[PDB]
This record gives structure tokens, sequence and C-alpha cells, in this order.
């Protein structure tokens, strides 16, 4: 130990300082995904499928995810559209070892997974807690929306310690930071409030060999009632609900060298939401 | 609805405003828990006898729970000591069933209940998550941590909701908030920043019958090792580990009619640790 | 330095670990302020004349502070109701030697300061910065609700440090955690969030001899547009405004020894406003 | 009004909701500040010349500021390597006045600004608050870190009202977050909580012509002593104070259409160092 300034946040970092990433001197360089194998879970919904041709776009591989719609021409469409590899793949991401099997099978097909999107989730939809008289859909959003997570976290950073390198995204929500109203739903605020905060417990845990990072996305537009979504427009200060391309900057962020610094970070991308 | 304000958050407040609470002019009135009947699980613990011992004090009938350690003799230190109505109850809290049971069982035995005390919880021991091949240690916290409050809180929310009042009280912790080092417990984290965001999560939905809040505490002195320990003294401001005394002013706080304007805060109890 | 643990956050704690305060057993003697001198700025106001009378009941002599509106009849009636010693002291907080000259007369007056309450304070009246084209209303709340705060602090700190004893409470506001609407008021709410973490970082700072808390209140009923509190009352999850009663219990738990290990902490009595 | 579902955060919005931007299909061009003007303050400086040539790089004029150090080649620099209007201005942005006609002369030069980055700041260097016997080091850091930050912010937001676009970036600091150790200070802290929290305020009043974020940097290599930056060093995740480059990104994201759903954000890039 002697002759060594070891960490107070995980020794496994070795001696003090660590050396700083090489980095190209053009900012737009910073944002390509070149090079790199993408896998982005729930992307045959709305939100991942943005940002899996996001990622396409700068130049990524991309291992697309489905559970009840295939996906396959999605990954055609990447495959034929932008000249990168893709592949889709089917998981109920709630089954733990079915996640690692999906993931064991990405790594062997792709050769490795340089940066991984925790998006897939579903929402509570059933109002007030205390009206609902069993626990099977509080258990069904902690199983896939904070366990799920997990799942993927802990078999995905496996492959990034290995390789001594890696970015970890999470999809947050607002509801991690705020309460929502006026449909009530405790929990998934839950489940995204813990989501938020495994993501800064990872970021010290996986320092040595990744980052990790989540966005917290507001109300993202894609049959439902018209006066609860008025009262959305009038408590966002932007004054509308988002589109899901509004996200992919972010999630292009964080997922590439433009933010080598940042880990443990929360973005919010919630037109103001959480703010008043 | 037309010439009735309704709530954004929660219709069922009715009209608004709703009503003030009718308060003692004296603030040392406004801390009694005379006439009310407490229940405070893992008070077999430190911290839950701590709390329980004090809401007596307060002049609260206390239901104790135990999993491992029977607390009977405690209960009978209760009555005797303070005169006021104790028992002590076995619940295992991770079994849905058992905390409906039991929660049934102590209406009936003292009435109602006026006062929730969701405190029970186990730590996470095992290190870095990455090296941690199953699941059992984190479902096992979770399980407690999170779906165990969660099913104690929906079952006297529904005492709550009848009677009108009712106050909840989670022991949350710093580690909602902030990342443990170099003890690495991402899984404790997690469900402890999901017991902080469900308490607020609740503080809106139960509004119109009960007020929830959390108490977080830092380092309690309540086995470890001594270079570990060191580190956590020179993180801390105030410069030591906490005393269980030092936290019964919080939970009374939040318990009596000293906090009726309070709902959904979280109370950081932690020398300050989360402020560096 | 051999031989002694050091602190990471302020050396002049001395070796580590901090002696633990001695304590009542009897939670409810915790709270007395028998034997202190209190000092609360603003205390001809609504808020501060009830955590000023609040501190009498709980037995501490009060020095009052007022700026336009002379408060001796107030000292007169702490005096003659319970027997405590007070006196109104004229200050424009804004004065930096004025607020010196005046914390030192108490200090006279009294022989000592044990706790402190910043709680004087203007509000922004005049709607969107973008259309008041010049700086005096922003330089007027900057320089009482942030500069005049950090004035008395800074002078009481020093009797603090001195005695080795003391306990600071300064007035937040929720403003400084969301952004209030419709009525917007960026200067307040900056100058706000200053103090909500000159609270955090003078805990820090005043560790070895001092805790530092603050209250932050939601809307606080005391002739202003019916519509906009209708607004108000639709996003606060309790359904009204709080009255200054409800204040005085967070106020005496911060000031007294019920809290002995609460320290940089921000209390939210805001009936939940800043949960949605 | 009837007919028309108006905003409960600002008015000005008009009949909700409102309209999306249009917005590329190819993610590599929303980052993109081609025919746009940038104006960066503090850029002879470290993070603000980082910041300066990286919006160069992406296409926009930039106007660089100075105040003791003159940085006309940087300008000069710019515009030979990268074929931009670029421009170097002197002004102490203390001096409301002096910010004032500084950026009246840039609409002037450049015909409209679109990109305003509030980067110009100075540090707490005195140790402990306690022991500095009078407030000018204080009333400086407020003056420039604060008062300059909210001069330069309400003299652009004229020019983005005016033109319906626009986007602010506050230079704050994981400072404003949490309170830097072993180095105390206070006065810095609180300026940098209050910029954080303007920048929120600003993005709701804003909302119907321009976008305000805030980028928080922590330890950015830009002179100290050696066990003073060891401690630093132990407390980072990342194990390394960051680099200028490392924070260009986050400045292009929050500057482009990359973010078009992103306001009142503060993104942290600081190597983890809030979440210990
Ligand atoms: N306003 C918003 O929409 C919003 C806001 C904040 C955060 N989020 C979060 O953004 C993420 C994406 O949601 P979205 O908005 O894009 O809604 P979405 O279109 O319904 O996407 C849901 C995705 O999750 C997958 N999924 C559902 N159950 C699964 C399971 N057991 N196992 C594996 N995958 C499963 C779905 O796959 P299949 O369709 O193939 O079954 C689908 O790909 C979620 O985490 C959501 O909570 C959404
Ligand atoms: N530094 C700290 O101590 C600290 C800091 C922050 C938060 N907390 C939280 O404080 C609470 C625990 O208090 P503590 O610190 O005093 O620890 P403790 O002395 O070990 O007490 C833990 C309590 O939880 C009970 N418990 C354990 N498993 C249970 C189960 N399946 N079902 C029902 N009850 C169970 C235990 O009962 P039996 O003993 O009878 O089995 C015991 O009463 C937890 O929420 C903890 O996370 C502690
Ligand atoms: N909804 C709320 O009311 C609310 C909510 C959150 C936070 N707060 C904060 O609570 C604190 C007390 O406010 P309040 O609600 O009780 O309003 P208030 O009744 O108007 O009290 C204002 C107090 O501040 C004093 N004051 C004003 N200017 C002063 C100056 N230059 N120098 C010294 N003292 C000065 C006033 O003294 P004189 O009257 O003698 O001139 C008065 O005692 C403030 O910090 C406020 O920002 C209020
Ligand atoms: N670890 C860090 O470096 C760190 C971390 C978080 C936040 N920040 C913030 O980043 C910003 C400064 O960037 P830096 O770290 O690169 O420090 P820096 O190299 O010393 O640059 C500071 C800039 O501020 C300018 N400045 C100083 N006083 C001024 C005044 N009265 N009027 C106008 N401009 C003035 C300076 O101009 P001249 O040199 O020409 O006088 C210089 O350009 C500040 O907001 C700082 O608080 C820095």
């Amino acid at each position: 130990s002697m002759g060594e300034i070891e960490s107070y946040c995980n020794k496994e970092l070795g001696p003090l300082p660590t050396k700083a990433p090489t980095l190209s001197k053009n900012v737009l360089d910073l944002f390509s995904l070149k090079g790199k194998v993408a896998s982005v879970t729930g992307s045959s919904g709305g939100i991942g499928w943005a940002v899996a041709e996001a990622y396409a776009q700068a130049g990524a591989d991309v291992a697309i995810w489905y559970n009840s719609h295939p996906a396959d021409e999605k990954a055609e469409h990447l495959q034929k559209t932008y000249g990168v590899r893709s592949k889709a793949y089917k998981c109920n991401i709630s089954d733990p070892k079915s996640v690692e099997e999906t993931i064991s099978q990405q790594e062997k097909d792709f050769g490795t997974i340089d940066v991984f999107v925790a998006n897939a989730g579903v929402p509570w939809t059933e109002g007030p807690e205390i009206n609902v008289d069993n626990y099977d859909s509080w258990n069904k959003i902690i199983n896939l929306d904070l366990n799920g997570v997990y799942y993927c976290a802990h078999t995905v950073g496996k492959i990034f310690k290995k390789n001594g390198k890696g970015s970890l995204v999470i999809t947050s929500s607002m509801s991690g930071t705020i309460v929502n109203v006026p449909q009530l739903q405790a929990a998934y605020n839950a489940a995204k409030a813990a989501c938020t905060h495994l993501t800064k417990s990872l970021a010290v845990e996986w320092a040595p060999f990744a980052r990790v990072n989540c966005v917290s996305p507001g109300y993202i537009a894609t049959f439902v009632e018209k006066d609860m979504k008025a009262k959305w427009w009038q408590l966002t200060p932007l004054g509308r609900e988002g589109l899901a391309q509004e996200l992919v900057g972010a999630y292009l962020y964080l997922a590439s060298n433009a933010s080598t610094y940042t880990t443990g970070a929360n973005l919010a991308v919630d037109g103001g939401y959480t703010c008043p």
C-alpha cells in the first residue's frame, strides 16, 4: 500500500491518478460510434428504436431486442440503410436466465459489446395503488423495470470488465425524480428512482472499466384521455410532449467518447417538467 | 365539477382548498402521541426499539414487530414503564400475506393504527455486485427493503383511509441519496432510493387521509472493520457515527401533530454525510 | 499527524472520532430550550414571530428583530407570558455593519446566543425578469435574502466557535428547490437556492462547534389574486396553504437537542408541493 | 381564453400544445452549429476556450470574451483555422453596464446571437469563511459568479425573445450540488447553487423563446498542492481530474438541436464526484 495513493471509492482503480483517455481534437469525432457494438433493449418500442437507429447512423453495430413484437425487419433496415451489422433477439427480460443467454449470444455474434442501453420497461396503468387489492401489478413493474434492468447490467458488466471498457446507459424517467399527476403510479415511480440510483451505484462500482449514466425522459409522444394530457401540457415549461427524436442526442452523448468524464449522471430530457 | 376547484394532484381531496387542522397553541403539545396507536416494524433492532420507546414516552400505544429475536419483554417493558398498551408480533415482512395478517391483528388488538413506521430491513454485505454469480442476495434485499416496505404501506394505508387520518414514516437511508464507499452495496442503495421516492409517491396518493414521510439515517452505532469505519468518520462532517437516540426526534416530529404540513419529505439525519 | 485519524472534511474536528453529545433518555426533554438564548431575525413578520413564540414556549430567551415594524410589544409579550428574557432590536440586515452591531449587542444583553434563525427576507413581486429593465430589484433580493443571511451567519458563527456550541437555522423556501408558477420570481428562487447550499457549506465548515440546517416552507397563509392561489392549491398535494403554526415543530426540532446528528439538512414543510 | 388550454407555467406560450421543432432525421446533423452565432464568456480561460473552439469546429461564429488576458489571437485562430467569423471583446462582467454594451456590440457585429455560454467566473481561495474579517471576497464571488451571470442572461435573453429562439448554457459547478473538501469555499458553493437554480428559473420564464441549461464540471485540469489533489482523486469515482476536452461534448449537446426538449437541466460532468 505504501507508495500508492489508493482510492476511497474503489481500490480496483489502482494507483491514483488514473490515466486520461486519448480523445480526438475535433468535437464532432467524439460522437462517432464507428467500430463499436451497441445493444439496445426494448428496441422494438418507440424510444428504443429511435436510439438504435441513431446509434447506427453514428456507425455502430446494433443488437435489437424485442419481446412480443418481432423486430427482424428493423435490424435488416439498419443493415441495409447504414451498412452496419444488426440482428434482433427475442427475450423476456424479467427472466434472468434468458437475459444471460441473450447477451452471451450477442457477444458471440458481434464479438463484443461496447455500448449497452437498458431501455425496456412497462408502465403502471391502474391508478391509485390503494384500490389494487393484490400485488401482481406491483411485482410486474419491479421485476422488469428494476430487476430486469439489473439483470442486463450485471450481465453486460462482466463483458465490460473483461475488455476494460464500456458504456451503460439506463432509461430512467422523470418519474424517478418527481411524482406524476394526475395519473398515479407509485410502483413505476419507485422502480425508476431505483434505476436512477442504481446508475450512480454502478458508476462507482464499475469505474475501473466502464461508465454508467441514465436518461430521464419526460412525456414522449407516441389513446389517452385528452383532458389528462392537457394538464401535462399545462405543467410542462416547453408546453408540449417530446418526440423520440429529441432523445437521441442524449443517448449518443452518453454512449460515445463525447462523455468520457461523465459517469453516474442523470440527463433530464423532459421539457423542463421537473423544474416547477 | 362546475363551481369547484379540483386538484391536479388527487381529486379525492374534494373541493379546494382543504381545511387546515386544529392545532395546539403550545409547540410542546404538538409532539404528543397521547391517545394514538403506533406500529413500528423492526423494533427488536436498534433503531426500531429506540423509536418505539420514544413513541411510548410520548404517550402512544406501541405494537412491536420482530422476526428472529422475540421482543415480548420489550413490550412488557413499555407497558410496565410508561403505562401504555404494547404487544410484540412475529412476522416475516417479505411475505405479503403475513404482513396483512399481522396488521389486521394489530387493528383488532389496539382498535386502530394512527402511526406506522416501516423500519425493518437488512443490509447488503457481499461487496461488489460484479463478483456475485446469482441474484439471491439482490432479491433478498429488494423483497424486504422495498417490496416488504410497500406491503406494509399498502396494508396500513387502507386503515388510514377508512379513519381519514394517519402518519406513515418509512426508514430510508442516506444510501438512497448517495453511494456508500468503500463498502459497495448497489442493491441496498437502489432499494433505499426506491423507498425515498415511494414516500413521495404515496404522499401524493394518500393526501386526502394521511401524511407520508421518510427518515434517511447515516451511519448509526447499532462489528465491522476498523480502517473502514475510519474512512466513514473522515467523510462525515460531524466526525463520528450517530446514536439511535439522535434519530428519535425526527421520528417523533413526523409521527405527531408537529408536522401536519410536512408530507413527502425526506429528513436526513446523517451527520452531514450527504453534503461533501 | 501520525497516530491520529484526521478528517477529510475539516481537520479542526481533531482526532477522529469525535465524542457523541450527552442526551436525555426521554425524547420530550430533547426538545427543551430551557437555559438557551435564541435570536430570530424577521420576527416581526408572520413566520418569525411564530418561531419566536414557540422557542419561548420551549423555555428560550428570545431576541426579536424588526426593521420597519417595531416589535417591542412582542418581546414584552414573551417576557410576561412565559417568564423568559426578551428584547427587540432594530436592524436593516442588508447593512453588514448594522448586523454586526446588533448581534454584538445581543451577546452583551443576553450573555450568549445558542440558537440563531436567519429568517428575515423579502419577495420578488415584479413578474418576469425579462421586462424589468434595471437591476435594483434583483440586487435588493440578493442583498437581503442571500448576503444578509450570510452577514448574520458569519457574525453569529464567531460566537458559536468561541463557546464551542450552537445551532443555526436558515429560512430557505421551496423556491430554492423548485420554480414557482405562475408568478415568476427567478431572483428569489436563486437567492433561496444559494441559502439552501450555504446551509450545507456552513454545516461542513462549522462542524467542530455548531450545526447548520434550513427549513424550506411552501405557501404559508397570511390580497393576492384568487385565481393564482387556486392554481397553488391545485398543485399542492395537501390541497391548501400552510399555517405558520405548522412550521414551528421543524424549527424547534432543528434548534434543540432533538437533532444533534442533523446538520446540513433541508427540511421541506410544503404540503408536498415539491413532489409533483 | 375560452377555447384555449393555457399554461400554468407561462401563458406567453400561447394556446397549448406548442409546436414541435423540425429536426434532421440524422443524429449527427443535430449537433451542427452551422449558420449560428455563439458568444462564450471567459473564453480566454481553459474551459471557455475549449468550448469556443469546439463551437467553431461545429460551424458557429464565435464571439470571444476576455478581461485581463487579451484573446484576439484566439479569435484570429478560429477565423483562420475554421473559416468562421470571430472577434474578442474586453469586458468586466461584474459591471452590468459593460455587459450590456458588449452584447449589444456583438449583436451589431455578428447580426444576432443564437447560443450564449455564461462561463466567466473566479474561485474562492481563502479557506474557511469564519477567519475572513470582511466581506470583500464574498462580494467579489457573488458579483461575478452570480450577478454577472445574471447580467449576461438578462441581456442576451432580450435578443432571444426578439428572434424567438436561443440556447443559454450556464457554467455552474459540482460545487452547486456538493460541498468541496478539504478546501472550504462556502461563497463559491452558494453562488454556483444559485446558478444551477437560476438555470431552472429562467428555463421556465424563457420557454416561449429559448432553452436554458447548465453544465456542472467537477475538477478540471486547468498549481495547487499535492496532498490536497490526492484527496480529490481518492473521492472521485473515475480516479482522476477531468480534461477541458471532456466538457465540450456537453456544451455542444446543449447548444445545438441535439437537445431541443432539454431545458432547465443540470448536466454533471464530474467523474462521478457527486455520487459518493
Ligand atoms: N413518455 C414515455 O414514453 C416515457 C417516458 C419516460 C421513460 N420511459 C421509459 O422508456 C423506455 C421505453 O419505453 P417506450 O416509451 O418506448 O414505450 P414502448 O413503445 O411500449 O416500448 C416498450 C419496450 O419495452 C419492451 N418490453 C416490454 N415488456 C418486456 C419484457 N418482459 N421483456 C423484454 N422487453 C419488454 C417492449 O418489447 P415488445 O413491444 O416487443 O413486447 C418494447 O420494446 C421505458 O423504460 C419507459 O419506462 C418512457
Ligand atoms: N447505520 C444504520 O444502522 C442504518 C442507516 C440507515 C438506514 N438503516 C435502516 O434501519 C433499519 C434497520 O434498523 P437497524 O439499523 O437498527 O438494524 P438491526 O438492529 O439489525 O434491526 C433490523 C430489524 O429488521 C428486522 N428484520 C430483519 N429481517 C426481517 C424480516 N424478514 N421480516 C421482518 N423483520 C425483519 C429485524 O428483526 P429480528 O432481529 O427480530 O430478526 C430487526 O428488528 C433498516 O431499514 C436499515 O436499512 C440503518
Ligand atoms: N409563503 C411564505 O410566506 C414563505 C414561504 C417560504 C419562505 N418564506 C420566507 O420566510 C421568511 C419570513 O417571511 P414571512 O412569510 O413571515 O413574510 P413577512 O411577514 O413579510 O416577514 C418579513 C420579515 O422580514 C423583515 N425584513 C424585511 N426587510 C428587512 C430588512 N432589510 N432588514 C431586516 N429585516 C427585514 C421584516 O421586518 P419588518 O416587517 O419589521 O420591516 C419581517 O420581519 C422569509 O425568508 C421568506 O422568504 C416565506
Ligand atoms: N475545476 C474547474 O476548473 C471548474 C470546475 C467547475 C466550474 N468551473 C467554472 O468554469 C468557469 C471558469 O473556467 P476555468 O476553470 O477554465 O478558469 P480560468 O482558466 O481561470 O478562466 C476564467 C475565465 O473567467 C474570466 N474572468 C475572470 N474574471 C472576470 C471578470 N471580472 N469579468 C469577465 N471575465 C472574467 C477570465 O478572463 P481573463 O483571464 O482574461 O481575466 C477567464 O477567461 C467558471 O465558471 C468556473 O467556476 C471550473
